[PDB]
């Protein structure tokens, strides 16, 4: 049997300077049954109960006051600001390379038009040396 | 359409010294069954749930050995523990930010209570939407 | 539409397997995919240690797909962190269409530092949507 979920998993380019950019055409990524990636967001494409969620991974070489901190936002249809749906800050410096990975996750309602984002604040901290570390996602239930 | 119990209560930044729990806010849900009863989610049917949970701490400076604690628990129709964790912010004004997320999968019962609770609500950061936050899913 | 929840055997200590009790078979410390379609999966593993010792700690957990199509490893979901006592829980989760076959495996790099008391905590699973 054929599933008509609006789906989305998407992947950051590896190669995407001074940023975290969202792409669906890579192996294992998807954008399916009316979701669309627009302007690096999200877009639903009808109304009801969605799962959504959203891992980044954070690295540096060392200790230099860092805030490293992971968003996923909702704008609805005729607005034009980010409510925060999800968010979370680390520290990771409370010269050995450090490690912080930012899983976050939920269910929403969502109405149809709405675009969601997945940002950060220090995308020259993002490591990429692997596949699988940062992805963003949405299902509907 | 899923049937599936699912639920997930953001904190109000305006109830002073409390970590109260709200449904009616926006970005906020209760379905399928789940309750939201004297802070506290109750279960509408038996069988393994997802529960989850973050808190932001932040304090202006280290003067100090504070304690930090966030716990989520379960009172079936018994009071057990089932996620807790514990943190020192304070080494020695430098601002500090502590997060505390609680997460697994855990067997439930139709009735249960479960509470996500911390010691420090003097030490709740709200500067910020979707910081803090309680939720489950069944599976 | 098949689900499956795993958990990590306490009792076969140094290696990460998986134990089970819908549909979906658990094979050579794998999950297999009965049927083709769309898949959310997920786990959690959890780390702890007395201290820290001068080689630096690196501690990775990783969600594969073994195709069946083209028989190859690719990470599906990856995360790193340096706990450098200590405890560090490490948590994945996505949407993933799959084929009939394919082989799912949740892996570690340091055994040695799981925590077996948590069945809670120490899990792997998917849900077919
Ligand atoms: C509704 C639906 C699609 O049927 C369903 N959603 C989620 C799960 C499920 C069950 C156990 C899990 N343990 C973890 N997860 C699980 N997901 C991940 C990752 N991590 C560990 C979390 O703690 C976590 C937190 C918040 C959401 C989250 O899910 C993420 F996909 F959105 C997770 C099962 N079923």
């Amino acid at each position: 049997t054929p599933s008509d979920k609006p789906v989305a998993h998407v992947v950051a380019n590896p190669q995407a300077e001074g940023q975290l950019q969202w792409l669906n055409r890579r192996a294992n990524a998807l954008l399916a049954n009316g979701v669309e990636l627009r302007d690096n967001q999200l877009v639903v494409p009808s109304e009801g109960l969605y799962l959504i969620y959203s891992q980044v991974l954070f690295k540096g070489q060392g200790c230099p006051h860092v805030l490293l901190t992971h968003t996923i936002s909702r704008i609805a249809v005729s607005y034009q600001t980010k409510v925060n749906l999800l968010s979370a800050i680390k520290s990771p410096c409370q010269a050995k390379p450090w490690y912080e990975p930012i899983y976050l996750g939920g269910v929403f309602q969502l109405e149809k038009g709405d675009r969601l984002s997945a940002e950060i604040n220090r995308p020259d901290y993002l490591d990429f040396a692997e596949s699988g570390q940062v992805y963003f996602g949405i299902i509907a239930l």
